[PDB]
């Protein structure tokens, strides 16, 4: 199709009105009194949110330029909320202020190419800075804190964060979903539990909850289809003649064997429960080997040269408690070496490490969680579906920055601490006078993200920033207080590796927009 | 349907139009201190470009005539970046340069054929000029400064190029792809490898990792499908006698020969790994055969006249190291003579210099870097996704000019060798006055790529290249440094291949341009 | 639909816009000085050309009249192209000239019959001027000269049209392809080759080339499919006794048959090739006939009542030299009688001189060159795309303007011969002083192509053609050299042919269009 081509100016001040225009729309949800944003949906109600790359991605521009702009800019919060999922706002606040910068330090006529090789030094600085400046977040104290800024202010939601891992433990996995009631609980679970139920109502040893009681059982782990009896009479004696309960964990019960099993139930000969094979496929065959491992059992496969009617008590993994009911089935302190455990929980670890896509780490994470550590749910609970979204919007941001905070320490929040790197780095000069612009585009720019967070609050940022940058360390300006003090006592910490991903992705934007000269889009 | 015709001036400066607007969206690019250019694209972000080629191919007019100026102004950047990868900007601010003149000289009422033979002459003699001016560039310094230059003054490509040529060899193949982190890395593999991984996890001899390790196994190459155990008892008993791994390449192993050879692995009969034979069809028997080479082995294939139960130890390949992951496997050290690699590598070249797809050179030349040279792989390392693009783009066009230097040498860079040129080329004289005036349009027409270079640097390009001209030999203007001196010092080096072609296209699309009257397209 | 209809004045007006417009849109091409024409491809870039019938080709004009009279003119240069490939735009001239001296005399109480019928009588009487000044095109200047005019003053392409002519002969076969590299190129192959490489890589007797090679061998022609070994194993036998190799050339040979010929090659037993049949169904029983009587054997079919099991070595057929790759089978110097080969090309030429189709002429003439001749492949080199278009349509304008030279011979070039026809037709008078009306209409038409020539030359048509009527025989004006001399001598040299159609078509459409009254044609 005919193209539209802009050169120079034109399609620089296209991508600062997109650019701008995004802003506005995300920065209003930034700080302690940022407010909420109200998204149109087609299919439904509107969304209350107040996260900003949910605000972001949905900004589109009539005008092709500026939805070029648009468009180039929302990368930045799109990639800040991929990588730590917080400071998506803070993100975006910092990538308008380095295009604001570097756009009027391009209109001098100067070098744009030298303003993007200063830029990405003086953000490298930043970023070296941030780390040193990065104190470790491993008290649950520290949690929480980070879980309230996140969560805008919420203490119940940092606290429930803290309990959950300290419950769970570092290897476990914690998710959020919605609730039932007006508040919010926790739920634990150690062990195995897979979402397989029994087979047949009659396995269950007690009408009064419709469950499956199994104590110090035989767990059969059958990677293949039981179809027929004949295959396990020699295991159904075995078990008859040891007298304890049995526990079929396989792909599949057909008719013929599950009847047998159940008249043999309430004829009093075995006690046989049977359940499906939790996974589909080689991850179901993972499984399976983590329950012989937990259990200290062998896997019934024809894979490997044995066959079922050759199994005896040895393949027969053993634990201390089966529970089953109409859906899951949890497998209670097996007999399992820790070695074999640990081997295997080693085994996760390094695929994961060889692991790209997020799903199979965290397939993997949970695997390693049911072998070694825990799982903990976190239901929602309030009045309506808005407050719905809205409170697990900021329990899952308050999550992502516990997460990171644990695993890359805390700083000073409410953008003290890039007060403190623009201090610490005003000396910073690059390979010209051009690359110093760069670098003083870098440093006016960091301090955007306390100035419009208190901008959002109504009071003074430029006063703010000013008694901030005569303070020294965490001495700043609490917005929610709305008093000068230490971030850090107070509990405004703000993860290390939410603020340095954030500049480190609005300066990669921002200094490769900085070389824009020319533009080629449809026609309108 | 209906043509709209155009007779004569109208329409050569309909031409002139649509040139002019294709070489001024282009040139911006061109230089060190050229810039950038973003791309709107429909399905994604617009994407950030500095390759002339790129935005070339881009552009489209309403005017249907000015679309038709485009479209064959368009083919000599797309000529230039198919030959050498690299000078495409240069090749259209050539072209434009080319037209302007030939077009001013037929708005003066003279032969045009004229003014096509005598810029066909010029650029004839150019190109012969540019040989004799070419030096060769074998040094890793050399190739470095090239890399450099293609890749908008950037050091670490040229010199990440120059490593992978040095350690890969010439006769092997290096490729670019994007990173994971935020730097480029260079992995050199030496040595046979092929994407086929074990067939089954249980031919694991380390479960750390999940790799199966052969130590101076066998190689059963077999050219055919094994289903049976029947037909590899006679060479499984012979391996066992031997007592020594086992590498079966096959075109695929059923369930019954998998399970069989998982079992004799754990039972401690015989080590025996399977892998799937690379490549599909004739392709797939060429790598055999190449494996067979390098192992010193015969490939069991019906078509020859011997079957897999008639197979000894003789047919059996035989090889240093076998390592096995669940993608790949690769042969390193098999025992083959260099008589027999040497003349497979000898007919695979014979196939490339008969091979007139680029796919199957390629294909040809990776079989004789498993052969005999090496593969490389650069990962682009990177914040974001545009910055992905625009360095991948960079590191494509270094590769490209630094192969092409190498083939073919270097030259004074920005423009000086074809200023000398024409300082060489000015006693040219054609056939009539006529063809003199187009050989002084081409001479005119070949100091463009310095004038846009330094006019991408905001300096003077008449100023610049009148210094340039009383110059000589590489004495020019770096236009990074902004300062006079010979390109040869600072590593200013263009590959001659890449100015000779871009320069001949560039002649060869305007001199026909030039003898056109009449237009024939559809109404708007 | 209702249609619109015109009478008298207005319908003729509108055939003489749409004339006009398509002969200005051809002739600007006409004449070593014409122009070239860009026409727009709406798939594609842009086609560069100068030959008049793809220009008049490509001509539509909206108002259905005029759009209707253009496709009637484009009559004149379709049946030109057609008859001789030549000559079209002096044939769009001509029409042009006739037409409008035509649609004059009608405007002044003219009988558009007689006008018709005085033509018709003047260009009858031109067409045996212009056979009685023809003189021959034997000698390969002549040849040269002729390309060399049709190519636009291109003295390498006649140059080695006559090259092909030459090394192959009259009765072979030369075509014209694009090119690889920047130059033209010539290819002549005598004896037959067929487009059938071997069946199996493994007949390759010579690895470094990938080529099977037959010295004298047995040629066994298979008017069938063989699929079993039990048919050959006679003829394998009689072949091992007689110990030279063999080459089937059958319909096609089955899997077990190539397994066991090529099993029996590298035993040393039967040096055997197997290729494919050339040509699917009639054709191919004829290719296998003339392979038959060049190489003195029988081929073998069950249509006659003899079987392959019955074929002896006297049904087999023997060469001299059997050359065979991937692609191609050539048998050079096959034992065969020149009787029975001469007998099978006369009945070739039999089935030529009844072939309306010409492909089918082009099939049979091909074979007898095979049989007889030879086959010529001349590659255009060049640049550029457009460039391979350009010079592919000088080149096969040349081809055809050379053919048409040898056949019927030559005049004088750029209009000189229609002139001396004009002065030798000046005393023509028809049935009245209306038919003499219409044969001075005609005579004032035919000296229209100089005028064009000179016109494209920016020189005065009047003043040369008159000039030229001054002189007698070829003198003329050399319109690339604007110089006044012989055209014979200077190498201007049209073909009798060319001229003659042009000018035929021309009379015949314009004739008819004059008796024209009234139109009906479709509503806008
Ligand atoms: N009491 C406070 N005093 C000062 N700054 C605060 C206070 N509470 C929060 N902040 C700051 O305000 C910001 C928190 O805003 P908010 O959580 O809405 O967005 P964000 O952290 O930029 O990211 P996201 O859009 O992903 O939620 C952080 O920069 C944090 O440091
Ligand atoms: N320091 C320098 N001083 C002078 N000229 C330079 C310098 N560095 C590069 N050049 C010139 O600038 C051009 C390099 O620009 P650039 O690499 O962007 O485009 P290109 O080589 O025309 O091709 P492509 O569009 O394929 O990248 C070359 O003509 C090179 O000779
Ligand atoms: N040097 C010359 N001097 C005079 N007339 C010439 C000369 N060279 C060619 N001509 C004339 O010009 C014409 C050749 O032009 P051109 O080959 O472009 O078109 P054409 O022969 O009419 O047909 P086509 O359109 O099929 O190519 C012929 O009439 C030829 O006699
Ligand atoms: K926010
Ligand atoms: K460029
Ligand atoms: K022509
Ligand atoms: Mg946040
Ligand atoms: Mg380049
Ligand atoms: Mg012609």
């Amino acid at each position: 199709a005919a193209k539209d081509v802009k050169f120079g100016n034109d399609a620089r001040v296209k991508m600062l009105r997109g650019v701008n225009v995004l802003a506005d729309a995300v920065k209003v949800t930034l700080g302690p009194k940022g407010r909420n944003v109200v998204l149109d949906k087609s299919f439904g109600a509107p969304t209350i949110t107040k996260d900003g790359v949910s605000v972001a991605r949905e900004i589109e521009l009539e005008d092709k330029f500026e939805n070029m702009g648009a468009q180039m800019v929302k990368e930045v919060a799109s990639k800040a909320n991929d990588a730590a999922g917080d400071g998506t706002t803070t993100a975006t606040v910092l990538a308008q202020a380095i295009i604001t910068e570097g756009l009027k330090a391009v209109a001098a006529g100067m070098n744009p190419m030298d303003l993007k090789r200063g830029i990405d030094k003086a953000v490298t600085a930043a970023v070296e800075e941030l780390k040193a400046l990065s104190v470790p977040c491993s008290d649950s104290k520290a949690i929480a804190q980070v879980g309230t800024i996140s969560a805008n202010s919420d203490e119940t939601v940092g606290k429930l964060i803290a309990e959950a891992m300290d419950k769970v433990g570092k290897e476990g996995v914690i998710t959020v979903e919605d609730g039932t009631g007006l508040q919010d609980e926790l739920d634990v679970v150690e062990g195995m539990q897979f979402d397989r139920g029994y087979l047949s109502p009659y396995f269950i040893n007690k009408p009064e909850t419709g469950a499956v009681e199994l104590e110090s059982p035989f767990i059969l782990l059958a990677d293949k289809k039981i179809s027929n009896i004949r295959e396990m009479l020699p295991v159904l004696e075995a078990v008859a003649k040891a007298g304890k309960p049995l526990l079929i964990i396989a792909e599949d019960v057909e008719g013929e064997a599950l009847a047998t099993l159940v008249v043999n139930t309430m004829r009093g000969i075995v006690k046989v429960a049977a359940v499906k094979a939790p996974g589909f496929g080689d991850r179901r065959k993972a499984m399976l080997q983590d329950i012989a491992t937990l259990t200290g059992g062998t896997v019934i496969s024809e894979e490997i040269g044995m066959e079922l009617e050759k199994a005896t008590l040895e393949d027969l993994g053993q634990a201390k408690r089966v529970v089953i009911n109409k859906d899951t089935t949890t497998i209670i302190d097996g007999v399992g070496e820790e070695a074999a455990i640990q081997g295997r929980v080693a085994q996760i670890r390094q695929q994961i490490e060889e692991a790209t896509s997020d799903y199979d780490r965290e397939k993997l994470q949970e695997r390693v969680a049911k072998l070694a550590g825990g799982v903990a749910v976190i239901k929602v609970g309030a009045a309506t579906e808005v407050e719905m979204k809205e409170k697990k919007a900021r329990v899952e941001d308050a999550l992502h920055a516990t997460r990171a905070a644990v695993e890359e320490g805390v700083v000073a929040g409410g953008g003290v601490a890039l007060i403190r790197v623009a201090s610490k780095l005003a000396d910073l000069r690059g390979q010209n006078e051009d690359q110093n612009v760069g670098i003083k585009v870098a440093l006016r720019a960091m301090e955007a993200p306390l100035r419009q967070i208190v901008l959002n609050c109504g009071e003074e940022p430029s006063v703010v920033a000013n008694t901030v940058k005569g303070g020294d360390g965490n001495y700043g300006y609490n917005a929610a207080t709305e008093e000068y003090g230490n971030m850090i006592d107070m509990g405004i910490l703000d993860p290390t590796k939410v603020t340095r991903s954030a500049l480190q992705y609005a300066a990669s934007v921002a200094g490769l927009m900085i070389t824009t000269e020319c533009m080629v889009t449809d026609l309108p």
